[PDB]
C-alpha cells in the first residue's frame, strides 16, 4: 500500500497471539511495545527519546505480523506510550520512504 | 527519492542558513530541532514522547528546506535525542510510506 502522512500511520500488528494497533514509524531504530509477555529469553536495555530513557525487555527472534506481513526480529517490551515498529521490522516487509 | 529503511533516514536541512542534518521520523506528529535562535514569536506546548512529557517553544509560519524540498511550517524547538522532521513537515514535501 500507499500510506500518506496526513495521519498518524497506524496498522494492526499480530504479536504473540495477540492483535495490537502500532505507529509505522521510520525514526525508531526497534520496535517497541506496550508491557506484554512474550516467550523465550530476554535481556534489559534502556532506550531512550524525547523525555528521556526507559527500561524494556529485549526479546530476540520474535515474529509479528505487520498489516498482514510477516517479519521476525528484536522486540523491545516495556512503558512506551505507543506501540511502535521500528526500522529493524520495516526493512523485512520492504518498506520505503518516498517524495 | 525512495528510502529503504537498513540505515537511519538522515537528511541535510536548511533552516535560518544553516545546515543541519535531522532524521525523517513517521512516528513525529510534530518537527523539533535542538536549541537554535529563530524570528518572531513563540508560543507554548509539551510533547510527550517515549520517555516522558517535556516544555518545548513553538515556532510557526518557519521556512525550512528538507533534503532540498521547501516548507514552511511549525517547528518546536527543545531537548530532542536528535532532529526529527515529522509529520507536519514530511506531507508539505509530498512523502508517502510505501510497501
Ligand atoms: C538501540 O537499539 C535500538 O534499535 C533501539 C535503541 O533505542 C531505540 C529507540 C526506539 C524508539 C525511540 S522513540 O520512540 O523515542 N523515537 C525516537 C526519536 C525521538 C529519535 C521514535 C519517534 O518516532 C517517537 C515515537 C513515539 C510516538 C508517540 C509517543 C512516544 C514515542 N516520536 C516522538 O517522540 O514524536 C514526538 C514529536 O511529535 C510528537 O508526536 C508523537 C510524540 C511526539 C527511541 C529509541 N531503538
Ligand atoms: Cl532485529
Ligand atoms: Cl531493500
Ligand atoms: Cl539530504
Ligand atoms: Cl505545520
Ligand atoms: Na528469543
Ligand atoms: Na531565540
Amino acid at each position: 500500500p500507499q500510506i500518506t502522512l496526513w495521519k498518524r500511520p497506524l496498522v494492526t500488528i499480530k504479536i504473540g497471539g495477540q492483535l495490537k494497533e502500532a505507529l509505522l514509524d521510520t525514526g525508531a531504530d526497534d520496535t517497541v511495545i506496550e508491557e506484554m509477555s512474550l516467550p523465550g529469553r530476554w535481556k534489559p536495555k534502556m532506550i531512550g527519546g524525547i523525555g528521556g530513557f526507559i527500561k524494556v525487555r529485549q526479546y530476540d527472534q520474535i515474529i509479528i505480523e505487520i498489516a498482514g506481513h510477516k517479519a521476525i526480529g528484536t522486540v523491545l517490551v516495556g512503558p512506551t506510550p505507543v506501540n511502535i515498529i521500528g526500522r529493524n521490522l520495516l526493512t523485512q516487509i520492504g518498506a520505503t520512504l518516498n517524495f
